Formats: structure tokens, C-alpha cells, sequence
């Protein structure tokens, strides 16, 4: 399997992209190059990359101002940006699990939709920048998760006396109404986030082993749930070896244990798409650096020859 | 009154007999344990230490650059400071192995299988491998006479090594429900909360936590913190390893490192705001691998006396 994202940002089949990585690792940029990337090299179609964190990072990362509307980046065709905070913009949140991903999640349907509708623009492809925190996705679980609890209601509720019953007098049936119609929206999607040709989650992650096992356990997560995953970006490597040797021990010492991570990483995810990108000189901000540094998520980095890309920022 | 950022009333202290060192990721964990077991051995000479681990990669051996087994054996230099290093796991295979032999041609504790709820009910497995610790310790206490005053636990790398304090609450909770194996499960049910009664005491064991200062390493260690919290073991001081205080402009001829200073020093200042009541100490990044007890001994010195960058760097730079 090739080291890169080529087939993936090349692709005319995918419509919903994840990029998720817990740490500093380097989830949005990854989020935006891969966004860049994808835009790039279709220029036919449109691209809408959405963020949910408060801290409005796509702005932070591009200069320029997102918000709930969508905004076509500064420089680009088709690529627009929006930044939205679904929690802000039925009580059984803090009991059923997923209910309010679920909930949280089909606001961020609508805000896209309804931009679709009056840009009269609609977006072939979505990526996904993931929310920093939580687990924005348990949701794809809701649906069997209710049928459980559905049934339970059901075992009892047929198991007992008209007085029993016929007792609870509870307005929970303007609930029976709404879970079933809630438990129908997360399978149609599920049914879209479910097909691996429809659907993927790009994982970030740096080559140490908080980041190794933590990412371990999203792709457990992420499995669990359906989603699929294939592609993991090992983002800050710094080939310190080609490194026309700037000294530095310290950093040497480092390189050594990438290294060492970078080896099971590639023993353990053999069949993934385990692309390495190099850690650059400074903060990647803007379109003309995110551009530059996007470029070897499509063709592998070459850190002897490619060297001197990344040192021009 | 500050909470001082060291161990110096720990490795001082005469009222502790047990001390935990944990750490998950390759933050520090077994050169703290020695570290903190050195400090305490040389800061009283008048008593013995024991650091045992149970780490199968003999941790211990390769840290001092000698070899430790399952008999307790003094650190070559030292005079009181001894390691020792099992496999619980695989001497409580051999252990309930044989019970079995000894079940069909018929630790009291194991007749037949009471092994058999590990895969059922949380904390027999530990509470059972626990136990077979403990008899290796008091057995080497027996043999040399010697019994010792303090034991440093370099905690497993993996699992849950002590969740069994949980043990007593989760069987009164299980025996109340089922209300042979009921006559194995009090006596270990008694075993443990006999332990609690230690493993709960502030003055008598205390655990350390090892993090460095990145962001997995904070939030895992909060984890720990919470817990531990949950054992009712308690909890006081973290050690945020590896630190480079790039600052000090010595050799600082390095950006790529500077860059990694700035965000360490981020995270630095959320560990000292998150645990203002803990002794949180800062030790110094060295150059290469700290080994032997030579230099195992100078770099522990800054568990006891925080650490200076600006004054104490000629000596992290000897190593
Ligand atoms: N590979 C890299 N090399 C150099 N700098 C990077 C790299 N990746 C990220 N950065 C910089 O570090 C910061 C890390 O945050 P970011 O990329 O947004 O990830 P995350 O979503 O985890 O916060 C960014 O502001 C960016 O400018
Ligand atoms: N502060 C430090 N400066 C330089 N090297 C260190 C420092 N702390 C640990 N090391 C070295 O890093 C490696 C990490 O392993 P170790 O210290 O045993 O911890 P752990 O039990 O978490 O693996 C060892 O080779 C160790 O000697
Ligand atoms: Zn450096």
C-alpha cells in the first residue's frame, strides 16, 4: 500500500472525510491540507471543510475570519470553510449514551444543508475537522443502542398489569414519537458513513507512544462503529539524520525514537496508508505555506530531496 | 505556606512503609523508582530499602547495571538498598498449575480454582498476584533475617497492579447477591482489606506519579490521579521528567529544541495550577541514558533539592 493520500484526495466517490488526532498532533493542519489537497486536484467540484472547535482554529490556521456561513477561502476556487459550535446553537443526555452526539451532530447536518440551499451551491465533498475533545461520533451506535432499550420497555411493559402500566402516567410518549424518529435520521446516515467508498476517517497522530496507543484506541473506536479507516498521518518527523546533520544531540536522541515508533507504526498498520510528514521550521499558518506543506500527503516526502520545501518556511 | 516542588519530606520521612512510582509511556518511571529509593536509602542509613518491580524486562538490572532476580540481593555500592525482581503472573501459574495436580490426585487460597472468576469478577486476579508479592518479600525477610524498613514499588508498565484495593467493596457487593469457593473468597476478602487497612494510611504508603510535560502525558496522569483517588491510596506528588530547560542559552544553539521548551513550559504552568497541592517537582532532561548507580545517585540529588537550571546545569552536563 502506498505511503500517502493520493487515491483518497484524488478520489470521486468519497462525500464525508474525518480527521481526527488527539495531543498537539496536528489535526487541524492535517484537516486543512487535506482539504487544500482534495480541492487542488479536482478543481470540477466543490469542498467544504467544517471545524466545531470553539476556538475557531480554521481561522486561526488559513487568517482569515469563518463563522456560521460558509466563506470560500481567500485564494482558492473551491474551497469554503465554516466554523460552528453545534452544543450551543429531551433530557436523556445524561443517561442514554449518544443522544446528544446524535442531536449535537444532525445541527451540524443542518447548518450545511441550509448554506447549500441559499448559496444554491451545493458541496460534493465534506471534511470534517473534529472537534478537539469528547467523542464526536458515538452516535452511529444510538440506533442499536435504542432498539436495546426499546425492548426492555417492551419485555416489561407486556410482562405486568393493566393497573401497573396503565399506573405511570407520564408525558414520555411525545418521547416514543421522537426516539424512533431520532433512531431513523442516524441510520440513513449510518447507511452514508457506514460505506467505504462514501465515507473515511483520517487519523494524526505523532510517532511516540501516548500517540501510538492513543491512536490504537480510535481506530478500536472508530471500528466499533463502522467507520471506516485506512489512513494514518504521522505528523512532526523530523529526519534528523538527513538533516545535513544542524548537530543538536538532543534532537538526534529524538529522531532516534520516531524512528523507533515509526517501525512498529509500520509493522503494526501495514495495511494503512501510514504517510510521514516532516516536522517544518515554525508554525504552518496561511494558504501559500498550508499549500506547500500539503503537497506530500498526495506524494510521499523525500527528506533528502525535499528538504529544502520545508526550510523555505 | 507553598507546597514545596520536591521529595525531600517523603525520602525523608520515618512514618512511610510503602511507596508507589507509576508512570504509563516512556516518561521516567523506573529511573524515578530507583531515583526516589536511592534518596531514601542514603538520606537513612539507620534503615533498609527494598525496591522491587515486576517488570519481566528485569528494569531494575538494567538500570543499575547489575542482576537482580527473585532474592532480594543489596545494590553493589549501596548498604541499604536491595532490589528485587518477579513475576508474580508466572509464579501464580506455577502456584495454581500445581493446585490443580493437586485437585484431581487430592496462599491455602487456591484448592481446585479460585482463579476461575479472574475472567468475571474485577480485581481477583490482581488482589491474587498481589499476595504472591507479598510472600516473596516477607519470605526474603525471613531467610536473611533482615527485614526491610521501607519498600519502594516500581509499579508494572502495564494493567491495573492495584485495583484490588476495590476487591472488599466488589465481593460484600457480589456475597449479598449469591446471599468451597465462598470459604476462599472471605479469606482473601480479609486478606485484602487487612492490606487496605495499610494501603489506605497517608502516613504509611503514599504513590508517585512520573509524567513528562506534554499533553497525553498530563491528561494520563490526571487519569492515574483519579484513579488512585478511587483506591483511596494516596496521592501528593508528581515528577514531571525530562524537562529541557532550553532557556539557559548553554548549548542553546538549538530552535527545534527552544520550540519544544515553549510548549513544555505551557503545559509546566497547567500542571502547576491543576495541582497546586501536590509536590509537583521539575527534573532536567539529561544528556543520553541516566544508568548505574553513579549517576543514577547525582541525578536523584534534585528529588530532594529542586532543581536549578541556571546553577545546577554543570552537573546534569557530567553525565
Ligand atoms: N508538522 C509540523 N511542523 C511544524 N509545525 C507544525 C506541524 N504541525 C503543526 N504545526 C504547528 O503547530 C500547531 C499545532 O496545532 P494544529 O496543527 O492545529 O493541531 P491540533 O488540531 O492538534 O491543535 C499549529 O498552530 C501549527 O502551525
Ligand atoms: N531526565 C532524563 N534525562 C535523560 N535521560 C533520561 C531521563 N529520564 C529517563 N531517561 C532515560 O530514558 C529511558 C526511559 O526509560 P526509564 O527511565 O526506565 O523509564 P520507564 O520505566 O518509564 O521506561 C532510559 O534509558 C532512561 O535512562
Ligand atoms: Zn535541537
Amino acid at each position: 500500500v502506498e505511503p500517502n493520500l493520493h487515491s483518497l484526495i484524488t478520489s470521486t466517490t468519497h462525500k464525508w472525510i474525518f480527521v481526527g488526532g488527539k495531543g498537539g498532533v496536528g489535526k487541524t493542519t492535517s484537516s486543512c491540507s487535506i482539504a487544500i489537497q482534495m480541492a487542488l486536484s479536482q478543481p470540477n467540484k466543490q469542498f467544504l471543510l467544517i471545524s466545531t472547535d470553539p476556538a475557531h482554529n480554521l481561522s486561526d490556521a488559513f487568517g482569515e475570519k469563518f463563522g456560521k456561513d460558509a466563506r470560500k477561502v481567500t485564494g482558492m476556487n473551491n474551497l469554503s470553510c465554516m466554523e460552528i459550535d453545534p452544543s450551543a446553537a429531551a433530557d436523556l443526555t445524561g443517561s442514554i449514551p449518544g443522544i446528544d452526539e446524535a442531536l449535537s451532530f444532525m445541527e451540524v447536518m443542518k447548518h450545511i444543508k441550509r448554506q447549500e440551499q441559499d448559496e444554491g451551491e451545493t458541496f460534493d465533498t465534506v471534511i470534517f475537522d473534529t472537534a478537539p475533545t469528547g467523542h464526536t461520533l458515538r452516535f452511529l451506535q444510538l440506533p442499536n443502542t435504542l432498539s436495546k432499550l426499546l425492548e426492555k420497555f417492551g419485555e416489561i411493559t407486556n410482562k405486568l398489569g393493566p393497573m401497573l402500566n396503565s399506573f405511570m402516567g407520564a408525558g414520555n410518549v411525545d418521547i416514543s414519537g421522537k426516539l424512533n424518529e431520532l433512531k431513523a435520521n442516524v441510520e440513513t446516515i449510518r447507511q452514508q458513513f457506514t460505506d467505504p467508498d462514501l465515507t473515511t476517517f483520517v487519523c494524526v497522530c505523532i510517532s511516540e507512544f501516548l500517540s501510538l496507543y492513543e491512536t490504537e484506541r480510535l481506530i478500536q473506536e472508530l471500528i466499533s462503529y463502522d467507520m471506516d479507516v485506512n489512513s494514518i498521518i504521522v505528523n512532526q518527523l523530523l529526519f534528523a539524520e538527513n538533516d545535513q546533520e544542524h548537530n543538536c544531540k538532543r534532537c538526534q536522541a529524538r529522531w532516534k525514537m520516531q524512528k523507533k515508533y515509526l517501525d512498529q507504526i509500520d509493522e503494526l498498520y501495514e495495511d494503512f496508508h501510514v504517510v510521514k510528514m516532516p516536522l517544518c521550521a515554525g508554525e504552518i499558518r496561511g494558504l501559500n505555506n498550508l499549500t506547500k506543506f500539503s503537497q506530500f500527503l498526495n506524494k510521499e516526502y523525500n527528506p533528502i530531496t525535499d528538504g529544502k520545501v520545508i526550510y523555505e518556511l
